[PDB]
Order: structure tokens, then sequence, then C-alpha cells
């Protein structure tokens, strides 16, 4: 397969390097990633200014470039100016840290894969669920094994797989639904040298999902969480009720 | 919905034309069919040489392409190259003549639909059960109506519907099982101008199925035969016996 590999931690992250190398053992791998820290950038794109690319070195057989854009920008550039519009699979990661629940909306890792979904290209976002002690090779190894056991015809149009791999011992994997895991954010106030106050964003996690098949619960149990997600945010149930009340 | 229409007689067949046109009245239809005769081609596919496609005209409303491949090749090409992996339904037909019993293994019509089933795409193989005097419109009209009343969520994984429509009167439809209808075939031997003998395959049909709910019996009684089939040939009964006998 012609695979495009990107991430949000920069082309110099161990997470993307390990992943790119392993996939190159049996696939035509191309790497187009950000040249800096792009975490928490969500699905932002660059349209007001020019985008720049730089050919870098990852390992022979692997064509790589760094860009001044976001993960989503990287996928757009890779598709049109690097891969001749021929991409069989996109893998964004391996991210250092989990991307579950509502946090996926501000996730740069997920955004890369989601841009692929928007372009209707099979895409996967993969994250190592332990920021403090990530396991990049383990997550990449899981992906290799997963590909040999996953039927992409079952991945609907415009859909991607958001994968979270537990750092410890993998007991297995489960197809999950996105949880409503979110945060009760708050700010710590401080004062600058020039007397102006500033704020640091902090927060306490909220894990109150009642369903057992949600992402974080599987990861918590030592299972890889695999959620099929797509760029369609319509709340169907709400729309149906709204249409019943308003004619 | 996005429907892929194909067949095994050729993109210039009256059976596929009538079907595409009628379906294009309410759906976005794409036609990808063989550029020549493909009856009796079974589930063959092209892997040793390249495949080619040609844009052709069928109706100012349908996107059509002929290919140098088999019916199964047509579906693969349609799904991966023409329809951008966006196929809601696959309809192979309307074939001139029945496709029942063991003949479905040699059927190019069934093969196209089976390729769809293998990708878990709702698929239908449809034939007008009368080679001599077929009724393409009647079969097509039946399908249109069938699509408005059948719930495809009832189709198990990897399962397609093999449909045979009576050429005369359609008293109604009934779910059937594949029969063991086959042929007492032999060869008509002849001699060429250069003294070498050649063989013409010939045969008389065999209808000796005792079961009452088989395909040809339904068609014979004026009912549309609808058989749910899948790509699994294991003889469970026999497997059970051989197991309890040896090991
Ligand atoms: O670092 V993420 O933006 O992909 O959590
Ligand atoms: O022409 V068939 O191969 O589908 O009887
Ligand atoms: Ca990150
Ligand atoms: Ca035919
Ligand atoms: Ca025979």
């Amino acid at each position: 397969m012609r695979i495009l590999v990107t991430n949000d931690d920069g082309i110099q992250s161990k997470g993307i390097i390990v992943l790119a190398e392993l996939l190159s053992e049996e696939h035509e791998v191309f790497v187009v990633a950000p040249d800096k820290e792009r975490s928490a950038t969500g699905h932002s794109i660059t349209i007001h200014v020019p985008l720049w690319m730089k050919k870098v070195f990852i390992s022979e057989r692997v064509v790589a470039y760094s860009t001044t854009g976001t993960p989503a920008d990287c996928v757009k550039l890779a598709y049109n100016v690097v891969m001749d519009k021929r991409v069989d699979l996109i893998v964004s990661g391996v991210n250092r840290g989990p991307n579950m629940g509502m946090d996926i909306l501000h996730s740069g890792t997920v955004s890369g894969a989601m841009e692929g979904a928007m372009m209707n290209i099979p895409s996967i976002a993969i994250s190592s669920a332990n920021y403090e002690s990530p396991d990049f090779e383990g997550a990449a190894r899981f992906l290799i094994d997963f590909l040999k056991e996953f039927d992409f015809s079952l991945l609907d149009p415009f859909t991607m797989l958001n994968i979270n791999v537990p750092a410890g011992e993998i007991k297995g994997w489960r197809f999950t639904r996105q949880s409503r895991r979110r945060w009760n954010d708050y700010f710590e106030e401080r004062v600058s040298p020039f007397g102006e106050k500033y704020y640091w964003m902090m927060g306490e996690v909220i894990e109150d999902d009642d369903r057992d098949d949600v992402d974080y619960k599987a990861v918590r149990e030592g299972y890889v969480s695999i959620t099929p997600i797509h760029p369609f945010l319509t709340n169907e149930q709400c729309l149906k009720k709204l249409r019943e009340v308003y004619d």
C-alpha cells in the first residue's frame, strides 16, 4: 500500500519514526509531518498564508518532508504535491498520550487522520495511552498486526479509526464508541513581572459514561480501543425530535 | 443512493440498459461492465495482466465504463476507481436467462454480485428466467419495487441475494434456497478443415430436487425466486461425520 504517515508532535518524534520504519518493511511509505509542536491544534488549517515544505531524512526507502503547517495541512500537501493523489492509507501518530472522549476535537493527531477521512481515504489515528510512559514501538507493533486482521471494506466512506493503545500489556482490542470523557477546566491566576495577571489552563477529568463500550473503559482494562469516527456532527436524535415538534 | 450496475453479457446488453435507465430515475447510477461476452466466466478475476477501462455512453444521466475484465473485476474497479469507495448497492443484471442451482458457480452475473457480498456491500444478482424470450422491463420493474420494500439490514455479513424473475407473470416473490439444478452435459464432436476434431459442449437440464422451497420450483410457479447466498462452501454435515469418525 501507498501509506502516508503524519503526526502532531513533529517529524522528529520517536512516535512517528518507529511507525514509519515498521510500515516501510512491506509498504510504500511517505512521511509529511509538522516541523514543530502541534498538539491541541485541533483541525486547524493554513489558508491565510503560504505553506512551506522541507525534505528531511528518516531512513532510506522512506520519502519524508516536514512542513510549516498543521497535521491537516500535511495530509493535504502529501496528497496533492507528494503522492500524486494516490494514497491507500493514512496513519497519524504514534501520539504520546491518549486521545479519547471529547478531547478528540482538539487533537492534532486525530485531525490528521480526520482530514484523510474528509478526503475519503482510509485513515487511522493511533495514540499510546500513557503520556508519562509512552510505548511507541508497542503501539506501532500492534498496528502492524491489526492491519493483517482488519477488513478495510468495513470502514465506511469518510470514516477513520481512532485507536488508543494501552502502554502496559495488551490483553486484546475492542471496537468502541467515543465516550463523553471531558474536563472540568479551571485556571490558576498569576501575575507577570509587569504586574499583569495571566492564566494557566488546568482541569479535573470527568469520567461519567454509563455505557461499557466506550473508549476509555476499554483502555482502562488493558484493551486497545478502536473507534470508527467521521466528520459528521449532526445530533440525529435531537434533529428528529425537533422536526416532530416543529412540523 | 449510489448504485453500481454491472452484468456479464456486456455494457451494450439490453438487460443492463433497461435496468440502469429505470434505476437512474431515482438513484445515482454508475455502470461498469465487461467490454465483451462474459457468460460462464464464473468468479474469475484478472491478476496476471493490467486492467483497462473505457468511458462509454448509456444514458445522459448515468456514468458508464466498460472494462477489459470479468464481472468481478468490474466491481473491484468500480469500487476502488470509479465510485471512490462509495457504493450503497450493487446490482448485476438483468441477465438473459436463469441463474439457478449449481449453475450459479459458473455465473458471471452472480459473481459480480458475490464480489459485492465479499466486501459487505448490499448486492443483488438479477436474471430474467427465460433465455428465449426474456422480460428485462418486468425484472427491472420488480427490482424497483423490491428496493422500496426490502430491509437490507436483514442481510447477514457477506451475503447477497440471487434473484430469478419469471419471464411471464410475476405472481409474487418468495425466499428460496439454492437447488441442485444442473446439467447432463456431453460433447458434440466434429472435424475441422485441417482434420483436427473439436468439441462443442452440449447438455440437457436436470431438475431432480425433492425439496419444495428451491429456486427453480418457485420460478416455475410464477414467483420471483430470492436466494440469500454467501461465499462459504463447507458441507457442515459431512464435516461433522468425518470428525466423529476419525479424530
Ligand atoms: O497531542 V494530541 O493533539 O494529538 O493529544
Ligand atoms: O450468463 V450467466 O454466466 O450469469 O448465465
Ligand atoms: Ca501530541
Ligand atoms: Ca449472460
Ligand atoms: Ca453435468
